[PDB]
C-alpha cells in the first residue's frame, strides 16, 4: 500500500490506519 | 511509501516504522 506518516489529518482519499513511531515521536498512519 | 501490515517480522529491506489497525486488529507497520 502508500501509506503516509502525517503530523496533521488524513487527506481525504487517504484512512486513517493506525500510528508511525519514528525517532520517538507518533505520526498518524494515512493509506491509500 | 510503500508499506504493509505484518503479522510477522519485517521483511529484510523493509524497517519496523509503527502500528496498524485494521478491523480491530493490530499489525507491525513495516515500511520501504
Ligand atoms: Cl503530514
Ligand atoms: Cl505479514
Ligand atoms: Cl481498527
Amino acid at each position: 500500500a502508500t501509506c503516509y506518516c502525517r503530523t496533521g489529518r488524513c487527506a481525504t482519499r487517504e484512512s486513517l490506519s493506525g500510528v508511525c513511531e519514528i525517532s520517538g515521536r507518533l505520526y498518524a498512519l494515512c493509506c491509500r
